[PDB]
């Protein structure tokens, strides 16, 4: 260390002649044993070689080899330097970077290495990507763009923009976003683009430009709607004179249909319905239909000849907002009728699908008729072509369209159906083609669940026989045909149907519904109503139980524009064809259990074939048929128990080879399979009954067996920017595997309480436990942040509570691992959504021991150290929401606040006084989110109402809270914004609260006059 120190500082106060040989000694200067000893300083070494570049580059073209062979030293260096890990602090290395790009003294080529070590070394790092600050991203950002705003003109242009894209990225995820007034570089990038012909980094300007506006969106959206209004004329030019390279016409679209997202919020069409309308909009709209038109009828938009989908929907959305120069359907007639040839008529058949599908009113009734009769004139040809899949789909969307509608009138109607009685006619026939199964199934579908055709009795023929395979969309059709009609007794045709449906090949192909996956409970439901006396009554007794992106800143459009309120809002069964179904699915069972074999046989079918029998007795048990008790002791249980025992020893054989890798991928499958098998949700239904049955069907070894896998696997050992720890690319196929099974293993422990089973539940989550251990886990793995997210997720539960020094195992390293990922925006939001389900357990305090205090006590002072961040603005706006999500759940489980108060630095917070502050956030999403989720300050909603004074008191400080962020105040859109959060927050305290509801409305009356909110729109939101 020493030595090395004396040598290095001889090395640097030699000559310039001896300093030659000087570079090469303390590039081989460096040792296994020195860098072991060096570990922290890196600190001085880089001073050392920074100030011999500063006394190199001050002593022709003679000079520019040896900048190029000290930029190699420094990189090597680098290399050098963090190859084990990033022991390099980020902020000096970054002003050098910062400083010896900012002069033009420097050679073009230094330049670009620089460039080239700072985007592969500096942003590609994690640690790196998170410790810069905000003026670090904004200072880089602005010489960047500097640089690539000059008229010089170079390779390294591109590698420039490549630079931006990713600063864009890092400024846009990592901090609170960089300022408006940063529009205008893109748009001085936009305006050279229009001369320059080579749009060297237009391809990765528009693209960060696509993600500034996403940023940039949720607040100072008029100003995005300016910049578009701005810009997009000349998009359309560029378009129009471009070589029209694939990528860069692809990002033009993308940053299109984030205009039309952010002017017509979810197809918002008119202005009080919560668009954005302007006269350059219109004309820029009108435009770019003109542009897609012309498009569209060109070799490289779509061998294959359907268009390429994202132009599609752009397509279509233009449509909807620009169908009332006259535009309508008649131009997509007209194109669907004069067309000849497939490539010219199948892009039209697609907007007309994608427009039916998204915008269902936005055909006009009176145009039906007209459209079908095109459609059915295009359907046949005597042979199958390119264009019947289409035409097949845009039948099904027309037919799911009309079903929709009950102002049709009666003339109408009759006209509609024999137009359909002919399309079942020309469909019908010719449905033995294999190709188009799945549309020409649809379409037969969509027109049976409609009644839009009679059911005859040559359709009942297509599921007998060897007609057709069973398959996904032919039983899809058959689950509507029964629940729409009542099979004829053409006891036999319900028993050819079932017995096509089990129809298992003698002898080695498995059967075909055993060869695909099926909806879960549909076979199921088929099999058992077949037997019933009356079919369609058991299929709609059955289908009658309930079930258990730029999306997000519409919605919270539509909010602020108040569009938009969330708020304020005994059976019998016929003997035998019971016994033929039971004698089926015996002989398909022991069909399988024979043919069996321990090493080639898979295992996935026999899971699926116990799922079936499973769900076929828990079917029955749902209704009146069979008891749990009887339907225990049936031969269907025994052969699902001896199928479930086959599939076992699949798992038993990867227990000691854990080597292999061909297994994994059977094992992913049958996990997959095994998990659905399961049902969380409580509400009765033949799921749950299926369930329960599932879950008595596993037995203790191989539950143990799969613990044992899950143990042993968590013992081992492009991209714009850096990557996220918890993306999927850092997961093998073991890894992937190992998180299968937890969940599996998760879901069996949660829902063992419930019934009686083979397998002991407690010990099981003491190894799943037992698996999060201090000692063993190890926080930065990213498989083990995995694990430990998916049991904070997936173990505790409201209904039947974990154990309290379970609760406490599990919160015990949770403070560590905060701490560990401190700086990391999107591992907070995801450790604080993931953490938010421990409160469900926190709350109870009936066992009010010393572990619940303890447990309280640990969960709230790792939500206080959050909650003191965000005060001292170190996380962004992101975090702010999954914190007051936190805040809400905390409200939900203590209204009271008896236990939830949060101390820091010795001072007491309640819960409901904190959350009442995210009120006048600096982020519109977090101030609508909290105003939204305040009626929990006014109700239990465990709907029981709160005492009179905390109402009055809780009111009135969110009033005094929403008025004091209005008061500390181009500026436009923030107004608009607290007007919005200001009314949200009365409306809500108007629909959640009696008690407060005068006091609400005399706040309206005051702030009607006092904050100045607009009038049309209190009384908009008065009259709902």
């Amino acid at each position: 260390l020493n030595d090395l120190l004396i040598c290095c500082r001889q090395l640097e106060h030699d000559r310039a002649t001896e300093r030659k040989k000087e570079v090469e000694k303390f590039k081989r200067l460096i040792r296994d044993p020195e860098t072991i000893k060096h570990l922290d300083n890196w600190d001085a070494v880089f001073r050392f070689l920074q100030k011999y570049i500063q006394k190199e580059t001050e002593c022709q073209a003679s000079r520019q080899k040896k900048m190029q062979e000290i930029s190699s030293l420094v990189k090597y260096f680098i290399k050098c330097a963090n190859r084990r890990a990033p022991r390099l602090k980020c902020q000096e290395l970054l002003n050098y970077i910062m400083d010896t790009v900012k002069d033009s003294s420097n050679g073009a080529i230094y330049g670009a290495d620089c460039s080239n070590i700072l985007l592969k070394d500096i942003l590609s790092v994690r640690k790196y990507w998170c410790e810069i600050s905000q003026q670090q991203w904004l200072e880089l950002f602005s010489v960047y763009f500097r640089l690539y705003l000059k008229p010089s003109q170079d390779v390294h242009r591109v590698l420039v923009a490549r630079i931006i894209h990713a600063v864009t990225k890092g400024c846009c995820s990592q901090t609170d976003g960089l300022n408006s007034k940063f529009l205008d570089f893109f748009s001085k990038a936009i305006q050279c683009a229009r001369q320059e012909k080579s749009s060297s980094g237009l391809n990765h300007i528009l693209a960060a430009l696509t993600i500034f506006l996403k940023t940039l969106a949720v607040n100072f959206r008029i100003r995005v709607c300016e910049l578009g209004d701005e810009i997009l004329p000349t998009l359309l030019y560029i378009w129009t004179q471009h070589r029209l390279n694939d990528s860069l016409k692809e990002v033009i679209i993308e940053l299109f249909q984030l205009q039309i997202y952010i002017h017509h919020p979810k197809g918002a069409k008119t202005q009080e319905k919560g668009a954005y309308e302007s006269t350059k909009w219109r004309s820029i709209l009108y435009n770019l239909y003109d542009l897609l038109v012309n498009e569209i009828s060109h070799i490289g938009s779509r061998r294959n000849i359907a268009v390429k989908e994202n132009l599609i929907e752009l397509m279509a959305d233009i449509c909807h907002q620009v169908f009332n120069i006259e535009l309508g359907w008649e131009v997509i007639k007209d194109h669907l009728q004069k067309s000849q040839n497939d490539f010219d008529l199948v892009p039209w058949l697609q907007i007309a699908t994608q427009l039916i599908s998204k915008y269902p009113a936005s055909l006009p009734n009176c145009e039906l008729s007209p459209l079908l009769m095109i459609l059915s004139q295009l359907l046949p040809q005597q042979r199958h072509g390119e264009r019947t899949p289409y035409v097949l789909r845009c039948l099904t969307e027309v037919a799911l369209c009309q079903d929709k509608r009950s102002n049709l009138e009666s003339s109408q109607k009759s006209d509609l159906l024999k137009l359909w009685n002919k399309i079942w006619c020309i469909t019908f026939r010719g449905i033995s083609s294999e190709q188009i199964q799945a549309e020409n199934f649809g379409l037969l579908g969509a027109i049976i669940q409609g009644s839009l055709v009679e059911v005859d009795r040559e359709f009942w023929k297509l599921f007998t026989g060897s007609a057709c395979r069973p398959s996904c969309p032919a039983v899809c059709c058959l689950t509507l045909a029964l629940t729409t009609s009542i099979v004829p007794g053409t006891f036999s045709l319900k028993e050819s149907i079932m017995k096509w449906l089990l129809f298992y090949q003698l002898e080695t192909e498995v059967p075909p519904i055993l060869h695909s996956n099926f909806p879960h409970l549909v076979l199921e439901k088929i099999l058992v109503s077949l037997t019933m006396k009356n079919c369609k009554a058991a299929m709609n007794f059955f289908q009658s139980v309930p079930e258990c992106s730029f999306s997000e800143v519409e919605e919270l459009f539509l909010q602020t524009t108040f569009d938009k309120m969330d708020f304020l809002t005994g059976f019998s069964v016929h003997q035998n064809l019971k016994e033929s179904l039971d004698r089926c699915l015996l002989g398909l069972s022991e069909q399988l259990l024979n043919n069996y074999s321990s090493e080639i046989t898979n295992s996935e079918t026999l899971v699926r074939c116990s799922r079936l029998l499973v769900g076929v007795l828990g079917c029955y048990c749902y209704m009146g048929v069979i008891a749990e008790e009887e339907a225990y002791k049936s031969e269907l249980f025994q052969k699902a128990k001896s199928l479930m025992q086959c599939a076992g020893e699949s798992i038993t054989l990867f227990k000691n080879k854990t080597n292999e890798e061909f297994r994994i991928g059977s094992l992913r499958n049958m996990m997959q399979l095994c998990t659905r098998c399961l049902s969380n949700c409580t509400k009765k239904s033949p799921n749950k009954i299926a369930s329960g049955f599932f879950l008595r069907l596993l037995t203790s070894k191989l539950m143990n067996d799969i613990a044992d896998i899950c143990k042993s696997l968590a013992s081992f050992i492009s991209t714009i920017g850096a990557i996220n720890p918890l993306a999927e690319e850092y997961l093998s196929k073991q890894d992937l595997l190992f998180l299968d099974m937890l969940k599996f293993l998760c879901l069996c422990v949660t829902t063992a309480q419930t019934n009686t089973v083979s397998f002991r539940a407690a010990d099981i989550r003491r190894k799943l436990l037992m698996l999060i251990d201090s000692s063993t886990l190890e926080p930065t793995k990213s498989l083990h942040l995995h694990m430990y997210l998916m049991l904070l997720k997936e173990l505790p539960g409201e209904e039947y509570p974990l154990p309290m020094e379970d609760v406490l195992e599990l919160l015990k390293p949770l403070s560590n691992v905060c701490s560990l990922y401190r700086r990391d925006q999107d591992v907070c939001k995801t450790i604080l959504n993931h953490v938010l389900h421990v409160v469900k357990n926190l709350g109870q305090s009936n066992m009010d021991s010393e572990n619940t205090r303890d447990a309280q006590g640990q969960f709230l002072t790792v939500i206080g150290a959050f909650w003191h961040l965000t005060k001292e603005r170190k996380y962004i706006f992101s975090v702010r929401m999954a914190l007051v999500n936190c805040l809400k759940t905390l409200l939900e489980a203590d209204p009271y606040s008896k236990w939830a108060i949060l101390n820091v630095m010795g001072k007491d917070f309640p819960v409901n006084e904190v959350f009442t502050q995210f009120l006048a956030d600096n982020h519109h999403q977090v101030r609508m989110l909290a105003a939204e989720s305040i009626n929990r300050l006014f109700q239990d909603t465990k709907l029981k109402a709160l005492p009179l004074k905390l109402q009055q008191t809780a009111f009135e400080n969110a009033y005094l809270k929403a008025q004091e962020g209005m008061r500390e105040m181009e500026t436009l859109d923030e107004i608009y914004n607290r007007k919005s959060v200001l009314l949200t927050l009365i409306a809500v305290v108007l629909s959640c609260s009696p008690i407060c509801e005068k006091q609400a409305l005399f706040a309206l009356c005051k702030s009607v006059k006092e904050n100045g909110l607009e009038p049309h729109l209190v009384k908009k939101v008065l009259e709902k």
